[PDB]
């Protein structure tokens, strides 16, 4: 709503401040005392040490920075818990210069110092974005202005599906204004629309166009889909996130650089690093050119949005964005690529999907809490929705579509295209391939930490799986969600068990909160609510958007495991299972029925 740049740094600025401030404090505050160490190796040297089970809402990733007390040495995170034995392990880059330490968490302000650089520029440049973003942004009031651009006759692209005609309306719309949202509800075929205005973008020839989003995993999905257009790709990484794999690691810079065939002497100079003085002055430096030569020759740069302040993209313009899953961006970080000469920019994403986590709640009330998307919805501009969903079977989008796209989804699938080729597992009703099964478990603090577990729902779980595989299920195509870490960790050792199958075949189903499977889909889903206390909850327990996300992440089946009475006190909650008793589906040990 404001009326100057100055006027935007000014209120956002010391915003920031509040954020920055709050994390270096709360960052210090999970410092572990005295943990057991043990010196091992993998030379990139690494292993091992476990740390109490804790959830939270910034949880360690890999591409966190950790230290070593009780002697005193660095490193990085290369091992974060996942179904292969939960424990952590860290890289020292001064290879050891026994066995009872204390362990840091590495605060860096990179995140902040770029979002506090990202709103100096919307100040200072003028060449920064486009006057007609520059105003709207600012929500002045301007007559609107058309894209000049000639639209393509196929508004379809290479390698991708083709659109319907919301997704084809969303493309020739997006084209030819400088400032676009598009709302894309679960399996509405977003990235797929993202990556055809990419194309598009791209074949305007006219720089790399930019793209970017908050997390990893949504750049990298994204990433995936531009790629199978057969546009030049790269995709940035941060420098700390370079020992990891994804679907597109061939793509990224780093990687692009090492095979570098035109550049001996830089590619010998890595050769020699894998074991110094002067040789580190010059590799810095045809490293440096080798990055500039692809940026410059990409069509299409995708990095995170804190990913687009990089050094690395330095002096580089781009004058097409899209930003995808900005909804789940808080503005001054969303706001990184805008400012890095935005003419054209495309806001994809959905409110009632993952919002922005902020760990500060006065910045969270006093303003940070809020998506650059949702504040221009605010100013009034009109999201284009995508109408389609192509992931579900109709039952299961039902109650989605009812409770946040006011029941209007369209159904890309009919009932009779989402039963399973060789399932063997008949539901309770006939018609519906979902359930709630009711559990009263003891609910129980965590074995060595202070996250919540519970054993009797994790019983029910593993059963739940075990049926499910026999009927014919893949298990790479079943998930189970949890808010707990405690309830993961338990998951994961009990599993393999008590499981009457293969071993490693359990361990081929992956356990994750829902951060892990944004934008991903399986056959089956499992819920793990995990409540036996009415206490407050922290996962999809408290979070309508958290829960739109599990609710909305199979093709086939979902089935919902938890204390109905411990869950029915949360307006959301209660709404599910009343349209789930009223569906007629609400059960009792297994070869069941209704349910009181």
């Amino acid at each position: 709503r404001y009326e100057d740049a100055y006027q935007y740094q000014n209120i956002f600025g010391p915003l920031v401040k509040l954020e920055a401030d709050y994390d270096k404090k709360l960052k210090e505050s999970q410092t572990q005392d005295n943990i057991t160490v043990r010196w091992d190796l993998g030379k990139k040297r690494i292993a091992y040490f476990t740390l109490p089970k804790t959830d939270s809402d910034m949880r360690l990733m890999q591409g966190d920075e950790i230290c070593l007390r009780y002697w005193k040495g660095i490193g990085h995170v290369i091992k974060v818990p996942d179904n292969y034995g939960d424990e952590i392990a860290i890289e020292l880059r001064s290879s050891v210069g026994t066995h009872n330490f204390q362990v840091d968490f590495v605060w860096k302000s990179t995140s902040f110092d770029r979002m506090q650089s990202a709103l100096k520029t919307f100040a200072v440049d003028e060449t920064s974005v486009s006057g007609y973003i520059y105003h709207k942004l600012l929500g002045h009031e301007v007559e609107d202005v058309i894209i000049k651009c000639q639209l393509p006759k196929r508004f379809t692209a290479q390698g991708l599906p083709d659109l319907n005609h919301s997704q084809v309306y969303a493309v020739k719309t997006v084209l030819q204004r400088p400032l676009s949202l598009i709302q894309g509800p679960p399996g509405t075929g977003k990235t797929v629309t993202s990556a055809t205005i990419v194309y598009h973008l791209a074949r305007q020839g006219n720089g790399p166009v930019l793209v970017c989003a908050p997390s990893n995993i949504a750049v990298d999905q994204l990433t995936e889909k531009i790629h199978q257009t057969g546009l030049k790709v790269v995709r940035l990484c941060a420098k700390s996130r370079e020992a990891i794999d994804s679907p597109v690691s061939f793509l990224a810079l780093h990687n692009q650089i090492r095979n570098m065939d035109s550049m001996p002497e830089l590619q010998k100079l890595q050769q020699l690093k894998d074991e110094s003085s002067a040789d580190e002055k010059r590799y810095r430096a045809l490293k440096r050119t080798a990055e500039r030569e692809l940026l410059m020759n990409a069509d299409v740069i995708c990095c995170t949005c804190v990913g687009a302040g990089d050094p690395r993209l330095a002096k580089m313009q781009f004058r097409s964005i899209l930003i995808d899953e900005s909804t789940q961006a808080t503005e001054p970080e969303c706001m990184v690529p805008v400012v890095l000469g935005a003419k054209q920019l495309i806001l994809v994403g959905d409110h009632c999907q993952l919002g922005p986590v902020v760990m500060c709640k006065k910045a969270a009330k006093a303003g940070l809490s809020q998506s650059l998307f949702e504040r221009l919805v605010v100013l009034g501009i009109r999201p284009i929705r995508l109408q389609v969903q192509y992931r579900m079977h109709p039952a299961l989008s039902a109650f989605p579509s009812n409770i946040f796209y006011e029941g209007s989804l369209q159904n890309g699938v009919t009932a009779a295209d989402r039963v399973k080729k060789g399932f063997d597992f008949q539901w309770p009703q006939p018609d519906k391939p979902m359930f709630f099964y009711v559990t009263q478990g003891q609910e129980e603090i965590a074995s060595s930490g202070t996250s919540y577990l519970n054993r009797t729902e994790a019983a029910n779980v593993e059963k739940i799986t075990t049926k499910l595989l026999k009927a014919g299920a893949k298990p790479d195509q079943i998930g189970i969600i949890t808010p707990y870490e405690g309830q993961r960790s338990y998951l994961v050792q009990y599993m393999q068990f008590s499981g009457s199958l293969h071993t490693k075949l359990y361990q081929e189903v992956e356990i994750a909160s829902v951060d892990a499977f944004q934008g991903r889909e399986k056959d089956f889903i499992i819920l793990s609510c995990v409540r036996a206390n009415e206490h407050q909850g922290i996962g999809f327990l408290n979070d309508p958007r958290r829960l739109n996300v599990a609710l909305t992440r199979a093709r086939y089946g979902v089935i919902i495991v938890g204390n109905p009475k411990a869950l029915s006190k949360q307006p959301l909650w209660n709404h599910l299972l009343n349209y789930y008793k009223e569906q007629k589906v609400l059960v009792e040990g297994p070869l069941n029925n209704l349910r009181e």
